[PDB]
C-alpha cells in the first residue's frame, strides 16, 4: 500500500486527522488495531472546548452534535456547603464549552470516513514502524492473515497512551515528565436526569465528587477513592451514598439516583513528553500526554494536537514548506504544558490529598475562596476552562 | 488471589523462575497473557549454555532434554573459503553447548508446572502493576470476563521486551541503552539434515550467513538481509542460492536443500535498561534486555538472570535477607553488558555494514584472521560462546 500520510489510531485522534486531511485533500490511511464495535464500544462522556467545537464544523462532522449536544454557558464549584458559578461565556468574552460524548463524536467520525470511503484498515495487528529517519517511512502490520506493508511520507501516532508509535522513538531521544497521583475517579454513568445543568466541581472533606452528564438523557457521576479501591465493593447506593455526603445538601436533596449503566475506577495522572517528534513520525493525543480529567482536557488536547499537525501537513505538502513541522512540538507543547497546569491546579482545588497537615487545608479552602471571589480570579479559571486559544503557526 | 512471588509470563524466563520457586518451596504464581497454545506455537531453536542446561536440571526439567539435545563440543567459523573450529570443550575446561529448542524448553517446562499443580493463568488480559514502592505489591487482570487481584510480596517482569513491567516503571528512573542495525536474520527451517554437526558462523563479501540445527531431525539456516527486504520476496531456492553463495564450496556443494517448513526475517538489536529492577519489582530476560543473536545469547541471559533472582530470592526469605535483594541490578547487569559485547563483537566480525571503507573490511578480516589463529584468541571465543561463569552472590 501506498498513501502521503499514514496514521496509527481510529480513535477521536485519528479519525479527525484523517478527516481534516481527506477534505483538504492529502491523502491518508489509518491502521487501528481493533474492530470497528470494539473502538465504538468504549464508552465515555465528553466536554468540549470551543476549539473541538469549531475543528469539528471544519471536519464537516457537527451535524449530530448540533442537535445533540448540550452548550454549556457556565461551570459549578462547590465547596464549604456553598456553591459559586463561573459565568463561563461572560468571563471569556462569548467561547463556551459543549456537552457530547467522545463515543458519539467517534461515532459520528467513523461514519463520515466509512460514507467518503477514505482508507481504514481495521484489526491491523502488530503493527510495526520503519525508517523514521529516511524520507521513505513505512509501516507493516498483519491482516486477515496476510503480511502487509504501507508506504508514506509522515506517519503521524495517534494510538493513545499504551499505542506503539510513542514506544517506536529511540527512548534517549525523549524526556518524560509525569505524576501519578494517589486517587482515581469512580464513576457512574445513570439514566436519570442531571441533578443540574451545568457541570458540579465539588471539593468536601470527604474527598472529591462531581456531577456531570454524557447526555441529555444519562448523568455522569464521579467521586474520588484510593487507588486500592475495588469497583465490585462499591454498590450502587454506597456509591450514591457517598456522593450524596460530598455534596451541599440542597444539591443532594434533589439528585435523582437510579441503577448504575456503567462503572469504574480511572486513575489519575499526568504524563508528558518532550519533544512530541521523531523524523517523519509526530505524535498526537494520548499518544504523547496525558492530564487529569479534573481539567476536561484530554480530548481537547488531542483536538489542538491534531489541528496543529493537520495545519503544519497542509503548509508542507500544499507549499512545500516541509520545514515549518519542525515546529511541531514547540507549538504543541506549550498548550500542553499550559493545559497540564490547568488541570494540576483543579486537581489540587478539588481533591482530598493523604497526610495533608491543617496548613495544606486552609490554603486549599483559600485557593477556593480567593479565585471563585474575585473577577481576575473568575476569569483565569474562565478562559482555561473553554481553553485558551490556538497559537497559529506563521 | 494472593501468592509470595508474583511473575508476569509464562515463556522461558517465569517458566523456569516459576517451577526452581516452586521446588525451593516458595508459593508462585504466573501470569501469562496469550493462551498455552499461543505461547508454544511459537517456534525457536536454541544454543544453551551450560549455565542454562545446568539450571534446567536443577529445576528438574532435563529429562527430555536429555534424550533429545544434541551436545556440540565445538563451533565454526568460515570467511576467505577457510572453515575455523574453534574447540569449545578444550579451550575452556570442558564447558559444552547443547541444541534444544526454546520451544521444546518451554514445552517441557509447562509439562512440569501443568502436572505439578503450581498456579498459572492464561489469557491473564490487561495485566496491571500496582504498589511497587510499598510492601503490599499487587497486580490486576481481566479474565474469564471478570475483574481479579493478585496480591505479593515481590513481582518478577518476565514478560519479554514487548510486555508492561519494564513499561511500568518510571521512565525516569531508567537509562536505556541501545543499537539497531542496519540489517537482520532472513531464516529458514527445514527437515533437511543439517551440512555439518556443528554450527557454521560464516563471513562472506555477500554478507552473513549461519548453518545451524533446531533439532537432529531439521536445519536452521540464515543469511542477513536490508531491513527493508520482505520475506515474501525470498522463494524457498532465492535463499537456498543465497545461502550457498556465502559458504566455502566444500560446505555448499554438500548442502541438502529442501522445502521451507518456516521463513521469516528478524531485525537485530540491542538494548540494556539500568536498573533492572523498581521496589518489588525486578526485571528479566527480554524484558530488561535484548542481544543480537550471534551471540547466541537471548536465552542464556534470560536463564542467568533467573538464576541470580531465584537465588536471591532463598536468601530473602530462607533467611530474611531481603537486602540482598538490592544487588539484582548490579550482578545481572555485569553480565550482562559481558553478553552484550560478546554477541556486538561477534556481530562486527561477521556481518556486512553500509558504507563500510576499504580500511574497515580488512580490519574485520584480520579480526577473524587473529583471533582464529591465536589460542589466546581461541580462548576469548570460546569462553565466551559456552558462557561465562555465573557471578556469586555471597
Ligand atoms: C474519567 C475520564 C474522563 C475523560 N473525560 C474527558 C472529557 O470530558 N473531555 C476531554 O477533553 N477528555 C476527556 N478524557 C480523555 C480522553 O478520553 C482521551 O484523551 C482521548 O481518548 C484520547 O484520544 P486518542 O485518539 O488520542 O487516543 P485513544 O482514544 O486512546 O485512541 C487510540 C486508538 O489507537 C489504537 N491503537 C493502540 N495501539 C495500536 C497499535 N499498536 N496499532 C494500531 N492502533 C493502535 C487504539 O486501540 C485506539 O483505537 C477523559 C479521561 C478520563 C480517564
Ligand atoms: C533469530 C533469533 C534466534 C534466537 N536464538 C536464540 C538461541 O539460540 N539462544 C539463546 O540463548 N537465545 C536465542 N534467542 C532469544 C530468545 O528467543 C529470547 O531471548 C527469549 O524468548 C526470551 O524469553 P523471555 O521469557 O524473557 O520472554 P518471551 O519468550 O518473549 O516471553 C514473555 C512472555 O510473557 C508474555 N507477556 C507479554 N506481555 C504480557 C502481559 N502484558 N501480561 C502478561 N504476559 C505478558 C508473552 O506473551 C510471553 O509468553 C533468539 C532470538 C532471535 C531474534
Ligand atoms: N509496544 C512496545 O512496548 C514496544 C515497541 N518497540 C518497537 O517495536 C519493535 C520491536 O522490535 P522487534 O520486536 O524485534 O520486531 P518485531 O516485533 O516485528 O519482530 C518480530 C519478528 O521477530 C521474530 N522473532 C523474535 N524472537 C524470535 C526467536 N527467538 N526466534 C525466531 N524468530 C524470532 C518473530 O518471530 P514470530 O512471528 O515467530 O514471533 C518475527 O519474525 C521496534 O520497532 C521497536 O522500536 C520497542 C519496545 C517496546
Ligand atoms: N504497555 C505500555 O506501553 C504501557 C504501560 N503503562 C503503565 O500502565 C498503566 C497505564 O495507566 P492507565 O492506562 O490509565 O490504567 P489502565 O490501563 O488500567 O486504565 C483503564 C481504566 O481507565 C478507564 N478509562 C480510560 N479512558 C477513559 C475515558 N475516557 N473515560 C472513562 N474511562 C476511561 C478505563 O475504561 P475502559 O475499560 O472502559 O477503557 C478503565 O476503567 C500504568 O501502570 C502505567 O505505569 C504506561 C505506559 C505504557
Amino acid at each position: 500500500m501506498k498513501t502521503q500520510v499514514a496514521i496509527i489510531g481510529a480513535g477521536p485522534s485519528g479519525l479527525l486527522l484523517g478527516q481534516l486531511l481527506h477534505k483538504a485533500g492529502i491523502d491518508n490511511v489509518i491502521l487501528e488495531r481493533q474492530t470497528p464495535d470494539y473502538v465504538l464500544g468504549r464508552i465515555r462522556a465528553g466536554v468540549l472546548e470551543q476549539g473541538m467545537v469549531d475543528l469539528l464544523r471544519e471536519a464537516g462532522v457537527d451535524r449530530r452534535m448540533a442537535r445533540d449536544g448540550l452548550v454549556h454557558e457556565g461551570v459549578e464549584i462547590a465547596f464549604a456547603g456553598q456553591r459559586r458559578r463561573i459565568d463561563l461565556k461572560r468571563l471569556s468574552g462569548g467561547k463556551t464549552v459543549t456537552v457530547y460524548g467522545q463515543t458519539e463524536v467517534t461515532r459520528d467520525l467513523m461514519e463520515a470516513r466509512e460514507a467518503c470511503g477514505a482508507t481504514t484498515v481495521y484489526q491491523a495487528a502488530e503493527v510495526r514502524l520503519h525508517d523514521l529517519q529516511g524520507e521513505r517511512p513505512y509501516v507493516t502490520f498483519e491482516r486477515d492473515g496476510e503480511r502487509l506493508r504501507l508506504d508514506c511520507d509522515y506517519i503521524a501516532g495517534c494510538d493513545g497512551f499504551h499505542g506503539i508509535s510513542r514506544q517506536s522513538i529511540p527512548a534517549e531521544r525523549l524526556k518524560v515528565f509525569e505524576r501519578v497521583y494517589p486517587f482515581g475517579w469512580l464513576g457512574l454513568l445513570a439514566d436519570t436526569p442531571p441533578v443540574s445543568h451545568e457541570l458540579i466541581y465539588a471539593n468536601h472533606p470527604r474527598g472529591f465528587a462531581l456531577c456531570s452528564q454524557r447526555s441529555a438523557t444519562r448523568s455522569q457521576y464521579y467521586v474520588q477513592v484510593p487507588l486500592s479501591e475495588k469497583v465490585e465493593d462499591w454498590s450502587d447506593e454506597r456509591f450514591w451514598t457517598e456522593l450524596k455526603a460530598r455534596l451541599p445538601s440542597e444539591v443532594a436533596e434533589k439528585l435523582v439516583t437510579g441503577p448504575s449503566l456503567e462503572k469504574s475506577i480511572a486513575p489519575l495522572r499526568s504524563f508528558v513528553v518532550e519533544p512530541m517528534q521523531h523524523g517523519r513520525l509526530f505524535l498526537a493525543g494520548d499518544a504523547a500526554h496525558i492530564v487529569p480529567p479534573t481539567g476536561a482536557k484530554g480530548l481537547n488536547l488531542a483536538a489542538s494536537d491534531v489541528s496543529t499537525l493537520y495545519r503544519l501537513l497542509l503548509k508542507a505538502y500544499r507549499e512545500g514548506r516541509g520545514e515549518l513541522l519542525e515546529r511541531y512540538s514547540a507549538i504543541c507543547l506549550r498548550r500542553i504544558w499550559k493545559a497540564e497546569r490547568f488541570s494540576w491546579w483543579m486537581t489540587s482545588v478539588l481533591h482530598r490529598f493523604p497526610d495533608t497537615d491543617a496548613f495544606s487545608q486552609r490554603i486549599q479552602q483559600t485557593e477556593l475562596e480567593y479565585y471563585l471571589g474575585s473577577e481576575a480570579g473568575l476569569a483565569t479559571i474562565a478562559e482555561n476552562y473553554v481553553g485558551l486559544p490556538y497559537e497559529e503557526i506563521e
